[PDB]
């Protein structure tokens, strides 16, 4: 746009005369004022067409520079839409990420919990474990112990008990008929008091049998002693 | 800004023409018409020029309108650019951070995974420990325990067996010559082997020898009792 | 919109003034040139008025386009603004969620580390126990075992020893006496007899009080074997 010629005025004859250059005696008083006005009229008119043309050039000049800004406006709205668009995709891309992480922390809070609850059970179960093992180590009767280790119960074995690889006690000895009589308790020597007489006429003889009794009564002592244990009956 | 004069029309200060005012018999015929033709010509050009200012004054009015809205456009476009650039920086931070969350969420998922395994493996080892710990308690001797405990096996001890704090059995007594004959363990009692006389009497001496043989047969019986077990050679 | 009648040109109908048609015996030369200079100026103003009309036209046609374009620009600006304010809320919400998940995450991490401490520790007490019970396994006397068990201690028991569930050893039998003399574990005759006749016979008698002597001696042996075990006092 912007047409330069529109700004170029028409020049009109400067002359704005009168009865100086007018006839003398020919036309009406009124034609006089007319011709005269006629001249003023043409003049005011040429100035309108010049203002208009002026006015017109100016409105096209505004046009060319408003055009540059519309054009600039399109560029920035264009670039903003492209940015807005981009953004929309990313904000969405970020919101879906917050949510996807939400479920993972969530599930992983339930897991850490049942972790805490299960480590807990593991602890008291391992405590009474130690406790029980401790009990075991206080009284189990051991196979390497050098020292005597007693127990406050009775003991039953299987075949037999031994000492130093040799056996010394087996199952009970049956078939017995207990001895009756008094048991021998005290003084007793296996070395021969008694004996005789040679030919005799002094009887005694009692001596042999007196001792023989004390031999059976002491036998009723040993025998008895073993039965009370249980070695026999 | 729209110039107000453009819309102001050239007030044609001069009445119509109409021949009656014209100098007749002085003017040529051709001038007569020229003066007429020039007549409406000055009106039509006025009109035309007045409407030319008209259109341009309108093109300016709109030009004013369009500039207030272009300025408006201008200011809101600037605004959006400023916020959208604010948005870009927030957006870009928000995803970097969520990328940053992710790495420690993974680092934690990875370790929780680790802990569930080891705790699972922990249960495993603990169950098995309780179990052979309950086998142990159910099959060991234990010092303290008042109810008699049977072994289900033969025993073997190192220098002896004691009861209530006293030795009762040892290694087996060695170097016995086994006896001979046939031992029996029927009835035996504190016999009146005696009944002696003033004179001798064979029947009564014999009773002595008779109770003597049972005696010895009674001690070999015994002797068989203690070797059978093992207390003796 | 653009007034198209802006372009309609006025055509002057006054013919170019030939001076021969003017009344030169009555017209000063002054108003002869004036008169000539008026027609001329009038056609020219015709062209200037015309020009500023087709010019105001182009400005008005351009106003028309620019108008279209404007409203489009409004429209999009108007929508951009809607999409930004939406983003505004969403973004601020996402930032809020991100930091809220970070306290979530950070607390989560202390718990994982508190656990880790407690599970490694668990590992250790299981390892120890696992070893402590394995050591029991190898050294405990079995209540169930079939193959014989040896003890490398002396054994003390409460109240008695039994084999096959039968009492066999108990208290050591006290208030006893130690038979004095020479104990014989030597050769013991196969329950020999003796020989008894009519009259006395000294050899007939010495024989029995002889077998009497050894009878006791061997007895005494038995009693000694018993004390060195501890079955009797």
């Amino acid at each position: 746009m912007a047409d330069p010629s529109l700004n170029n005025p028409v020049v009109i004859q400067a002359t704005r005369l009168d009865a100086s250059i007018l006839p003398r005696n020919v036309f009406s008083k009124s034609y006089l004022l007319y011709v005269i006005a006629q001249g003023t009229d043409v003049g005011a008119i040429a100035g309108k067409a010049n203002e208009a043309g002026q006015g017109a050039y100016d409105a096209q000049v505004k046009n060319d520079e408003q055009d540059v800004e519309l054009a600039d406006h399109e560029a920035r709205i264009k670039q903003l839409r492209i940015d807005v668009d981009d953004h929309e995709s990313r904000i969405t891309a970020n919101t879906k990420a917050i949510t996807a992480l939400n479920v993972r922390v969530t599930t992983a809070e339930g897991e850490i919990a049942s972790l805490q609850t299960n480590v807990s059970a593991l602890d008291g179960r391992v405590t009474t474990a130690e406790n029980n093992i401790s009990a075991l180590q206080a009284d189990y009767v051991s196979k390497t112990a050098t020292t005597s280790q007693s127990l406050a119960s009775p003991l039953n074995v299987t075949t037999s008990y031994s000492v130093g690889g040799k056996k010394v006690v087996g199952a009970r000895q049956t078939g017995w008929t207990a001895a009756t009589g008094t048991a021998n308790k005290g003084v007793f020597d296996a070395d021969l008091t008694f004996a005789v007489s040679d030919t005799y006429t002094q009887s005694e003889i009692q001596a042999i049998a007196n001792a023989l009794i004390t031999e059976r009564r002491r036998t009723k002592a040993m025998e008895d002693a073993l039965r009370a244990h249980g070695l026999i009956d």
